[PDB]
């Protein structure tokens, strides 16, 4: 466990070095080796998508990339729905809060690109989606075809991005050798940075919001996994490489490329599952940021003494697992996404109003919740694979075998 | 003719809102399944156009392209100037209006800076002649001595020639939705402008709609006899085209369809459909010619300025010059067609009536659009079969029942 | 020697125009095709970069990769050194002037793409570079691989790339054929635009850069390739194609595909080391530019009469070589970085002081020394090359023998 070592270190040189005001020293001097681990990994998100989802789609037929596609989307959107259940038990437990739109439709017509190339070159996660799972299915056809010329025409257009697949994940498994000085950096940027704004009321905030992603653990991966078979001790132990990561890149589809090579390398699972459920998942599928929104919404009420009612806790449970899918997976997505939240229960945030002023709190330890929320981000990603995979019978038996 | 048969029941539905005011209700319910149909095909547009032209210029010799290239250019630039004639014929007839960019510039924009930009930025005619020349360059490697050459341009040749037959492919998968886009997408048109075409703008929609009727079986089946291709064939072949042409509304955006319709129905070498139809979208539009002829009279007849005989013949080479630069999406004609007053002397100011003319024409310039784009391709897939019967590459198989 | 020939011609027709003032029907009739002939080299900059490197890199072992990687960038910056040192001797010679910043480590970060497929969009060499070269990598470590359906699919994605860099190398061939029209026609409008402001001062300064550039040739590239057992001659005629191409584009990454097709069908240089050597020395080495921007700096100093002091001579040789990677293969470049070595030795430009007087009469005769500076910033990115790969054996010895 190199790589965890240097999260531990890398905290503990960041505490020290934001206790002694040497927050520039590492900036200038640490920081550049984890921007250049970030910017590894980020290059990988798009050609490992792209190669992935159509490979992925052409090994399996349509009938079961229907099945599972439906599958994981209930999953994604029970796990969320659930992830905000737990931030208000968390934020009431903890009593947070005691000192002081995007068209739906448009959305969903985003999903289907003007321009496959345009996407690939705006970075544009779903678009990808959606032209590389036709392409894949459209892939698979053609082999089936009576003529030679459409079906070796086929398989060379395949061969390609297997090709191409493969070449993707050969260079994450080189990137991670790097990984033990990427996330030793960024840890101690982040900690020097924001190691004093953790002093007071805020430090009740982190505390509540890294309680309830904790819980989701134990409670919503731990259960759910144990109920389908697969071993949560397993699952977590195998899948520390992707957690760590999004520890410190704090961008879920920045640590896509790692995801996809833990998820087939370390657990066993199809590349018709993984391919489709993590990128899509890294979209929207994102509770840790579901769960960190409920808490500061109740933050943000009880800071200026309007606390929401139990059916004011309702509503914003649909709009927490909403805002959600409207969420990227950049760094800082979450706050910009967390207004909608508070528009929809009420809380209007006005230039110099009071609930404009616990809105910049946030913001001052919004990194330090970013770390977490990305780190169940990609978690319930990779949960929701294992689960789907195993009732598909695509899981590696050997691989969960000790 | 499923497909046809929503096109009939979307208009009625169009009108039925529209003129009971419900226009806001299929805005929001109905378009959104319509702007899905347009989204999906014209995701399909790059992707069939780098392909298509790989493997169609290098399935035949540099020898024949030049021939094939340069026949389909007159055929473009002949139909187009007979366009602007019909117009101006309907116009004068119906009696309509009763109550610049570099050239050499734009000759220069084909060859692009960058083959990747061009496919990022949705440019056709930029990844035409990208495609072109590699093409040309992948059958030359093909017949060189060495044999590690020759495999692997047969391999580069095969993920081009994969990807070609992937997006025909998806082609009739989403033509299996286009039975609900395209009365979606009628619907929604009809219900916004039911009500605009009333009175004098009544008039420029039915001389302008006369002229496209005109021009397809006046020019599109007068020359098509002359070349032994059934005109009759060639309109039933091309409907899903033609329909999808006209609820897109982009003559770029309903491209995927017309090159699957040009070889799945009509029997057309991929040599020559696939470069005339992606060339024709950005240079050959009719329907964008006749229209602007009726719309200058109709401007200067508002204005009570009509145009001299020889006024018209002016007007005609700017317009035939105004076509190529129209873009293949939606109210570019209308753009382009500021440069058809400008050529003729009806400068456009806030003062002048003559703005007050081109903003009654952009209030009615949807229900026009979809009549442009419907001949902007039928042109398209007359002047292929022209070329491809002078070059015996149609199968004539396909055109006999 | 028929383009050689244009060249020659069209200075002619472009001095007698300019001296009849008829430099407006050259610019409207004649540049077109000369226009069309950069459009066409400037096309094929980024398929012949990302195919080559691909083929390049997966044809030799990483371990010879990184030898002749590290071995290029000494003589890149030695190079780059002793041109800014010629600068200063032939200002001093001349005694021109007789009348009257960005981020390192970012630039560094810079260099890992965030999106392969944005940076070929954006016409980016370097991040582009970086992508293909690992790509090559991963394409040679996966043939290796013990499976066979890995083998054949990362044997099927070379094979494409591999196809891909054969096309460019042909099309440039074919290119070149009209370059007899596009040489003359590019000479003839900038010899017609410029022909009158070289007439006082201004043409001591293009007369001192121009005998440096020369100098630089025949002491640098004539002493190291006898070293090394190059002939100087045999280098000079082989490389003549793109020696006029860079002398009318004035860009040096503009005539990158005739550079590589030059380098490989008239040196017999190996892939693995000119599709390598060539477009990273496209953007990081121009000693054309290091050696005009000494002239200029004394030109600019002597003009307000505030000359270089000894030690003052040697700091703006530091940063010259400096601003010369930051330069890049682009018309008139060389001149926005000018401004960084202006500043760096303490004549920062200000609308009052005469020093921006002295900017701007340089920009009068900035196409005219552009055409100098692109024809050597490329003669090094060859001469390099065949130094290399000399020392690496993969120099091809019937291509040099008569
Ligand atoms: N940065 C987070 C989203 C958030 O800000 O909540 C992610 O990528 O998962
Ligand atoms: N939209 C039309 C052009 C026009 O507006 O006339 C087309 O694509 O063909
Ligand atoms: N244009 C030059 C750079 C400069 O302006 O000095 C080149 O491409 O090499």
């Amino acid at each position: 466990w190199k790589i965890l070592w240097g999260l531990v270190l890398g905290a503990v040189f960041g505490l020290i070095a934001g206790h002694f005001g040497y927050a520039g020293a590492v900036k200038t001097y640490i920081k550049p080796f984890g921007d250049l681990f970030v910017r590894l990994l980020k290059m990988l998100v798009m050609p490992i998508v792209l190669a992935s989802l159509v490979v992925g789609a052409a090994s399996i037929s349509p009938a079961r990339l229907g099945r599972v596609g439906v599958k994981i989307v209930v999953y994604y959107l029970a796990t969320s729905a659930m992830a905000v259940f737990f931030g208000l038990i968390v934020g009431r437990l903890f009593n947070v809060g005691a000192n002081v739109p995007p068209s739906l439709v448009q959305t969903l017509l985003n999903i289907v690109p003007t321009n496959p190339f345009a996407s690939l070159a705006k970075g544009e996660v779903l678009p990808v989606i959606f032209f590389a799972i036709i392409l894949g299915i459209a892939i698979t056809y053609l082999m089936n075809r009576n003529e030679e010329r459409v079906r070796k025409s086929a398989e060379t257009l395949l061969r390609v991005f297997d090709g191409l697949a493969e070449a993707m994940y050969l260079i994450v498994g080189g990137v991670m050798q790097y990984a033990r000085i990427g996330v030793f950096a960024l840890i101690a940027y982040v900690m020097a940075e924001q190691g004093v704004r953790v002093v007071g009321p805020l430090a009740k905030v982190v505390g509540a919001v890294y309680t309830g992603l904790f819980l989701q653990i134990v409670i919503t991966y731990f259960i759910l996994l144990k109920v389908f078979g697969i071993d949560p001790i397993k699952f977590i132990r195998k899948a520390k490489d992707a957690m760590i990561t999004a520890f410190v890149t704090r961008s879920s589809s920045g640590t896509l490329p790692v995801t996809m090579r833990v998820a087939e390398e370390e657990m066993g699972v199809d590349k018709g599952i993984f391919s489709f459920t993590l990128p899509l998942g890294a979209t929207i599928n994102m509770d840790g940021t579901a769960l960190y929104q409920g808490v500061t919404v109740l933050f943000v009420a009880n800071a200026i003494g309007h606390p929401l009612t139990l059916g004011q806790q309702l509503v914003v449970v649909l709009t927490a697992v909403l805002a959600s899918i409207g969420t990227a997976g950049v760094p800082g997505a979450g706050a910009i996404m967390l207004a909608m939240v508070l528009q929809s229960v009420g809380l209007d945030l006005t230039p110099g109003s009071p609930v404009a002023l616990a809105y910049a709190m946030i913001l001052g330890i919004d990194a330090i919740l970013d770390m977490g929320r990305t780190m169940v981000n990609v978690t319930g990603d990779l949960a929701g694979t294992v689960i789907v995979a195993k009732t598909e019978k695509e899981l590696d038996e050997s691989k969960w075998i000790s």
